[PDB]
């Protein structure tokens, strides 16, 4: 609670390319700041917000990427978006989505969904698809229910089971698998013109690309930030290969450390089939979010430079 943000950062936070990298002591305080800026200071009672942000944090684990730094970075990109699109997302929405971004990878083990299903893993036995995603939501609801943690208490029960729904939904949308379709349908509603923010399930579709665009925002940071975030990402994937190898199974080339050489090519393919389309359809639906796609291009061409050896 006692925290105040080094007033020097007040403008640099509102950047789409801000990097929370150097400021780890401040990561819990930043989120609060981003909450306070959006839904006001007296949105949640200050005391039950700190319990919450702090429980949440402890339930992120020591893994290379799907960690506490990751989550807060996702909450940051959602912050930026919600602000650069101020009068177009309801009171409750801005409450739901920042919490959801902060929680959308709770208790992440560091292993893919495909891993947990290839090997009949207990969580995959619980959740038949979006194995972690539903667990991330399962963790979120669980932690709300702790004595003195239910920040959504003074919402009417009805608004309270709308928050949740946004949160469950927005967390499930982070399964890339679902991303591809969700973005295709949105590319058609735009072409067609039949996309209508009044209709609830178009918003849910837009929220989901908003969730994806946040999830991938490390691709939208400054090149020396992004280059050193990628190391975090593969570190994990290559662990997930190291376990696939230990059984005498060849991992996919994405998760194989023996092919570190091929990563520049691999990154570049990723931006062209995932990142760039995501921020393109997003910028078509939320024009102010063009800085993400602008920095996504910039970063992409950096990998092209590294492929071409410059
Ligand atoms: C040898 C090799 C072959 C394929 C490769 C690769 C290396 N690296 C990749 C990309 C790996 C990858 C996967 O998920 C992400 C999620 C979020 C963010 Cl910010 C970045 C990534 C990311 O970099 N692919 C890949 C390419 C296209 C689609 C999917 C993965
Ligand atoms: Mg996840
Ligand atoms: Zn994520």
């Amino acid at each position: 609670m006692q925290f105040t943000l080094p007033v020097r950062l007040c403008k640099e936070i509102e950047l789409f390319h801000f990097d929370i990298g150097p400021f780890e002591n401040m990561w819990p305080g930043i989120f609060v700041y981003m909450v306070h800026r959006s839904c006001g200071t007296s949105c949640f009672e200050l005391e039950k917000l700190c319990r919450f942000i702090m429980s949440v944090k402890k339930n992120y684990r020591r893994v290379p990427y799907h960690n506490w730094k990751h989550a807060v970075t996702v909450a940051h990109c959602m912050y930026a978006i919600l602000q650069n699109n101020h009068t177009l997302f309801t009171d409750l929405e801005r409450k739901g989505l920042l919490i959801a971004c902060l929680c959308h990878d709770l208790d992440h083990r560091g292993f893919s969904n495909s891993y947990l299903q290839k090997f009949d893993h207990p969580l995959a036995a619980l959740y038949s698809t979006s194995t972690m995603e539903q667990h991330h939501f399962s963790q979120t609801v669980s932690i709300l229910q702790l004595e003195g943690h239910n920040i959504f208490s003074t919402l009417s029960s009805s608004e309270y089971e709308q928050v949740l729904e946004i949160i469950r939904k927005a967390i499930i949308a982070t399964d890339l698998a679902l991303y591809f379709g969700n973005r295709k349908q949105l590319e058609e509603m735009y072409q067609t013109g039949s996309l209508n923010l009044n209709n609830q399930s178009h918003r849910d579709r837009v929220i989901g690309l908003m969730m994806t665009a946040c999830d991938l925002c490390s691709v939208t940071k400054l090149w020396p930030v992004t280059k050193l975030t990628a190391n975090d990402i593969y570190a994990e994937f290559w662990a997930e290969g190291d376990e696939m190898k230990k059984l005498g199974i060849q991992p996919i080339p994405m998760m194989d450390r023996d092919k570190k050489d091929e990563v520049p090519q691999g990154q570049l393919g990723f931006y062209n089939a995932v990142a760039i389309p995501c921020y393109t359809t997003l910028t078509q639906i939320l024009p102010p979010t063009e800085p993400l796609l602008k920095a996504c291009r910039d970063n992409l061409s950096q990998w092209e430079k590294v492929i071409r050896g410059e």
